[PDB]
């Protein structure tokens, strides 16, 4: 009966079977299904999608509509009743680096976007979403509380459009809704090349036969590159600061100027990317640009396969990283790599790991200027911070020797992120991610908590006492009972991020099994992964074994002092050395010799 499936949208398919390489798109990677894994196709349903009307309208849709009985409550309310907090003191992660939760903010925008719909060009449709908070088609605007303080200085709601969908961008009426993962599936450094041909090309350097990506012209950082500028206006980037007027910047990736930090990380891996092609052509004089170009993006998509799956997902997972990832025992041509649609929000548990400030610091590691600490809200698409106040350096530092927030049960998500939120096209410094974060997790048409609870053969609590003994938390189940009047009801960003966190690890059970069954596919199903007997020569593979996130900042810029174990915490100058004791990326091994 469940047919073959739709795809009008999507683009048509031809593979050279021979391709040492990978696709842009992802296509081709699986051979009997060229399709899958593919950017721009429908996410995967690991379970039906749970609508108020079976098809699309997100549960609180209308009004009189219950789920299980009772009405949804609003996603703005459960932010600020449970979600919130005031006192930032205490609240750092003793054991993580601020590099832990921007590694997890890298890795998510390699595998998955689900951008909001397009139908606001040449259309004041955003315009009146916006002004008049009138819910309609693409528009599910936000609405505030009663008592909450935005209703007094920031009017009825917050203007949210429902995420792409395939097929036809109007709605469809015969089967439910499938949002689409605009990237690759792949863990394959999408987000440095970026996931179409047309946006591929021009972030390389064809004016030189080095394979090289293209960079800033305009600016340098004492030197080292940054990445070029998207001369796209309007520009977010310089609307924050008409004065500097510096914009966003181009990368593989749509959202890579979101917040400065995530242009830091994509701006080292742009220089890896050129400080690899540069040295391979070295080694191997003969190769062209085409030939550079795959190779060292081959190495860097490695490298970052590695510091995930070796070193990111151990100190996520804990105890339950060998449950869901056990050791690889190569590629599995029956194996979905496909990213669900339910993992794109049991990531965002990255949420609740970003702390309020972020700080510039010195080769002392000491704060670098009068203003070193700066409020996190002040950094979204803040590029000027970086170009005309110092580069990178003193922000990798930063990522290096301060601390990622810990979750808390009693103190979730910054408000930064939580009140201070800032928006494209949108004017203020007001928006709240966990907010979006509820509505969204509606939008995609997402089962429930305890459906998810029963997928990941865990118990489903039907009531108040149930709940309590699952969090672990007499007072926050109390709060979410009386906001879902049933624990089926709790969206499963929050109940998943509600639960207490593994041994050894950073997200509770329910999490652990998603994220884990996520990765074990990505890594199994993927005939390019690193691991995967061919795709490397087994010297190369020694030698890829030495990558480090340490390596890739000595590399990369002008930091000379650098932890053996970025992720954790690390404290200066006692758990930093130079950058000679720390193992280099030994290009010998990709000295090909014909003759
Ligand atoms: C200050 C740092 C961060 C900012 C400002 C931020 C911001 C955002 C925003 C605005 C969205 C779109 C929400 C929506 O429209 O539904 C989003 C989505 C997302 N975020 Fe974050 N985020 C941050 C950190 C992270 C971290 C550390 C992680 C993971 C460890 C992460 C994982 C995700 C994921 C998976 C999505 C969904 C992506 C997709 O499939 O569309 N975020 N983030
Ligand atoms: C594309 O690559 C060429 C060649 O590397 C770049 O041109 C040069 O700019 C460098 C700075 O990297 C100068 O030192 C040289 O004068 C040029 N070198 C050579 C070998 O000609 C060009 O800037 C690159 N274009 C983009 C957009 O990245
Ligand atoms: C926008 O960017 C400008 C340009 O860098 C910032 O102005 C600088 O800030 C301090 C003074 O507070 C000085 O260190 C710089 O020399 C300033 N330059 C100039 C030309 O004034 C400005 O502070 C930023 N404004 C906002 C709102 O972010
Ligand atoms: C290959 O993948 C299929 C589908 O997920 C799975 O059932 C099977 O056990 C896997 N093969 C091996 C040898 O593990
Ligand atoms: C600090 O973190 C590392 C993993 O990153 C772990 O090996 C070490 O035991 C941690 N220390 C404590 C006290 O948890
Ligand atoms: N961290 C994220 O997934 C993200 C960052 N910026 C915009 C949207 N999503
Ligand atoms: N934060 C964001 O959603 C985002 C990031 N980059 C470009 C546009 N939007
Ligand atoms: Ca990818
Ligand atoms: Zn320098």
């Amino acid at each position: 009966s469940w047919e073959v499936g739709c795809g009008a949208p999507v683009p048509l398919v031809k593979c050279d079977e021979n391709s040492p390489y990978r696709t842009i798109t992802g296509d081709c990677n699986n051979r009997r299904s060229p399709a899958l894994g593919a950017a721009n196709r429908a996410l995967a349903r690991w379970l039906p999608a749970e609508y108020e009307d079976g098809l699309a309208l997100p549960f609180g849709w209308t009004q009189r509509k219950t789920r299980n009985g009772f009405r949804v409550p609003l996603a703005r309310e459960v932010s600020n009743k449970i979600v919130g907090y005031l006192d930032e003191e205490g609240v750092l992660d003793q054991n993580r680096s601020l590099l832990f939760m921007q590694w997890g903010q890298i890795v998510d925008h390699d595998l998955d976007f689900a951008p909001e719909t397009e139908l606001g060009s040449n259309e004041h449709s955003k315009t009146q979403c916006e002004e008049y908070c009138i819910q309609g088609d693409n528009c599910f605007p936000i609405m505030f509380p009663k008592n909450d303080p935005k209703l007094k200085t920031q009017g009825k709601c917050m203007p949210f459009f429902r995420a792409g969908f395939v097929c036809p961008t109007p709605p469809y009426q015969s089967l439910a809704r499938e949002q689409i993962n605009a990237v690759t599936s792949f863990l394959d450094a999408s987000l440095v090349y970026g996931s179409e041909p047309s946006l591929a090309s021009r972030l390389r350097n064809l004016s030189s036969p080095l394979g090289l990506m293209a960079v800033n012209q305009e600016a340098w950082d004492h030197g080292l590159a940054y990445l070029p500028f998207n001369n796209k206006k309007p520009s977010p980037c310089e609307f924050i600061n008409t004065t500097a007027r510096v914009p966003c910047f181009l990368a593989g990736d749509f959202r890579a100027s979101e917040q400065i930090l995530l242009a830091t990380a994509h701006t080292l891996l742009l220089r890896e990317h050129n400080r690899l092609a540069r040295e391979l052509k070295k080694l191997n004089p003969h190769w062209n640009g085409e030939k550079l170009y795959q190779e060292a993006r081959k190495i860097l998509g490695a490298f970052i396969q590695i510091i995930t799956f070796r070193d990111y997902l151990p100190i996520v997972l804990g105890s339950e990283m060998q449950k869901w990832i056990p050791p690889y025992q190569g590629y599995n041509n029956s194996v979905d790599p496909r990213i669900s649609n339910v993992f794109t929000f049991a990531f965002r548990f990255g949420h609740m790991e970003v702390p309020s400030t972020v700080s510039r610091l010195d080769e002392n590691y000491q704060p670098w200027g009068p203003e070193a600490e700066l409020p996190l809200h002040t950094l979204f698409f803040n590029t000027w911070r970086i170009i005309k106040d110092g580069g990178i350096d003193p922000l990798v530092r930063g990522l290096l020797a301060k601390k990622s927030k810990l979750m808390n049960q009693d103190k979730m998500v910054t408000s930064e992120l939580r009140n201070k939120l800032f928006q494209p096209t949108h004017k203020i410094h007001g928006f709240d991610l966990a907010a979006i974060n509820l509505q969204r997790c509606r939008d995609h048409g997402m089962p429930g908590y305890n459906s998810w609870r029963g997928f990941c053969g865990l118990s489903q609590p039907k009531t108040l006492k149930g709940l309590q003994t699952v969090l672990k938390n007499k007072i926050l189940a109390k709060k979410l009972m009386d906001l879902y009047k049933t624990p089926d009801n709790i969206d499963i960003w929050i109940g998943g991020n509600a639960e207490p966190m593994v041994e050894r690890g950073r997200v509770g059970p329910l999490l652990a099994c998603l994220l884990g069954r996520q990765f074990q596919q990505i890594r199994d199903g993927d005939r390019f992964w690193w691991e995967n007997p061919g795709v490397f020569t087994e010297k190369q593979r020694d030698s890829l074994q030495k990558v480090s996130f340490s390596r890739l900042i000595c590399d990369n810029t002008h930091i000379t002092k650098v932890p053996l174990h970025a992720f954790q915490a690390n404290n200066y100058p006692h758990d930093f050395v130079d950058c000679s004791t720390v193992d280099k990326l030994d290009l010998s091994p990709w000295a090909s010799r014909e003759n």
